[PDB]
């Protein structure tokens, strides 16, 4: 045929695969159904003793009314960073900060064999200059003074026996360091704290970023957790959704089967009623029983993924792997001859498009709502500013592999939310009943339209379209600074 009848025959072709593998790629109201049947399942196997979910107690048993007093502290490390922040309480649903963001230390833990003394050292080190800079209030009092309570967020693999009681397994997306592996964690802060001279300082809290989350959003949660004003709605779910994706709830504490009777007693003759759980939803189905799976995660978890088959719903709802799928789709889809068709074989292609992650998560941020740009103009703008330039045909399907992509992983990202919301029901406050979560991260706050594609998954689960919108959900930032915070206020 001719070089235009090749063309136009093509380009109708590009309309049937991409059509095709956008089949591959929906998520059915059925399948909803079924996982988040199956999550509800997962759920119900692990909280109880022996494996259904990573479903760790965060052993707090109450949430902040956003109507709190005082000045608290909250330390935080990681591979990342180590922060030390303040936060004063205004008493309403306000707050005011105070902060210093120390940098890891420059290789005293790159594999060395150091002492958790040299390590806790430092951090006891920058909280004392945190204490000289910001307020020397009851520092100056160094002898005695009135305390102040903080919380702590050491975001590492921890066997956390209660509140304020961490044992350390491991050093994993850390480096090895000697002799933690049975060293309580708070305890060796505490210590490394009244030494450097402070021993005003109470390590009373230790929980991970989303339960901070979820604490932080009980905080602020606007206008409507005061009083049955209104609105008449409480937060039951904190949430991180992003470069990673977890997720905690309150759970009754006499539905807790793991923990010993003993203390579930000890905290029911209290007058302690629930839990949070941080539910590590996070690798969930990893045995791909229900799991959807296309070729492209295939060959992303095994040849180029870090963790070779263990957090299989991250990756699926991860904002990393979305421009990653996008990019295998689009290699795939030239070697076989339909996208990019003068690029004349691989390795001609450009440099971004053959590489592993140099697609990143901005691209389809601007690519999937792409106005009526007379065609395609920011768009092609974007999509060039890595080295490969496209034609208008191919951006529409390129699109349409985009918007495929991101509704996916949102409707995924649905299925846990709703799994817990119909496991502890919306429906209980008969009248008036409503429920909002709240949400943190990269992907669920800036991707475009990721919350609209949450609300319609919602309404598509077997939680009722009916009765989805008694559910409205909005954001709660900060929960390694001001989680931490109201976990120690709340301890």
């Amino acid at each position: 045929m001719s070089f235009d009848d090749l063309h136009k025959a093509t380009e109708r072709a590009v309309i049937q695969a991409v059509d095709q593998i956008c089949d591959d790629f929906e998520v059915t109201p059925e399948k909803l159904d079924e996982l988040t049947a199956y999550f509800i399942e997962q759920m119900e196997k692990g909280l109880a003793p022996p494996k259904g979910l990573p479903m760790i107690p965060a052993f707090v048993t109450g949430s902040p009314n956003g109507t709190e007093r005082g000045v608290l502290l909250a330390a935080d490390l990681g591979g990342t960073n180590f922060r030390i922040c303040s936060v004063n309480l205004h008493g309403d649903h306000t707050f005011s900060m105070e902060q210093m963001k120390s940098k890891i230390p420059d290789d005293l833990l790159d594999d060395e064999n150091v002492t958790s003394d040299d390590l806790f050292g430092f951090l006891a080190r920058r909280t004392l200059a945190f204490m000289k800079k910001y307020h020397p209030d009851e520092l100056a009092k160094g002898k005695d003074a009135k305390p102040m309570k903080l919380g702590f967020t050491f975001s590492y693999p921890v066997d956390q026996t209660s509140l304020n009681s961490g044992t350390l397994i491991r050093w994993t997306k850390g480096f090895r360091i000697a002799d933690t592996v049975g060293k309580d964690v708070v305890q060796l802060y505490q210590e490394q704290l009244s030494a450097q001279g402070m021993p005003m300082i109470k390590v009373v809290a230790l929980t991970n970023d989303t339960v901070g989350t979820y604490l932080s959003h009980c905080y602020t949660s606007d206008n409507t957790d005061s009083m049955t004003s209104g609105e008449i709605s409480e937060p039951v779910i904190g949430c991180i959704f992003g470069t990673g994706t977890n997720g905690c709830y309150m759970e009754e504490i006499n539905k807790i089967t793991k923990l010993p009777q003993e203390l579930r007693d000890k905290l029911i003759k209290e007058g302690k009623t629930h839990m949070i759980i941080n539910v590590e939803w996070g690798s969930f189905d990893n045995e791909l029983k229900h799991l959807p799976t296309t070729k492209y995660d295939v060959v992303i978890d095994q040849k180029l993924s870090t963790n070779p088959g263990f957090h299989l719903f991250e990756k699926r709802v991860s904002g990393m792997f979305l421009g990653e799928v996008l990019r295998n789709i689009l290699v795939d889809l030239h070697s076989q001859g339909l996208l990019l068709q003068q690029y004349r074989s691989k390795e001609q292609l450009p440099r971004h498009l053959t590489t592993p992650f140099q697609l990143s998560s901005e691209v389809l941020s601007h690519i999937e709502i792409d106005d009526s740009t007379g065609l395609r103009e920011t768009e092609l703008s974007l999509l060039q500013s890595l080295r490969l330039p496209t034609t208008p045909t191919e951006r529409v399907q390129i699109q349409k592999l985009v918007r495929a992509i991101s509704r996916r992983s949102a409707y995924l990202a649905a299925v846990p939310l709703a799994a817990i919301l119909i496991k502890t029901n919306a429906l209980n406050k008969r009248y008036h009943g409503e429920v909002e979560i709240g949400c943190d991260g990269s992907v669920v706050e800036y991707y475009p339209g990721f919350r609209s594609m949450l609300r319609h998954a919602l309404a598509l689960s077997p939680l009722g379209a009916e009765g989805e919108r008694k559910v409205h959900l909005k954001i709660a930032k900060d929960g390694s600074g001001v989680g931490a915070a109201l976990c120690a206020l709340v301890a």
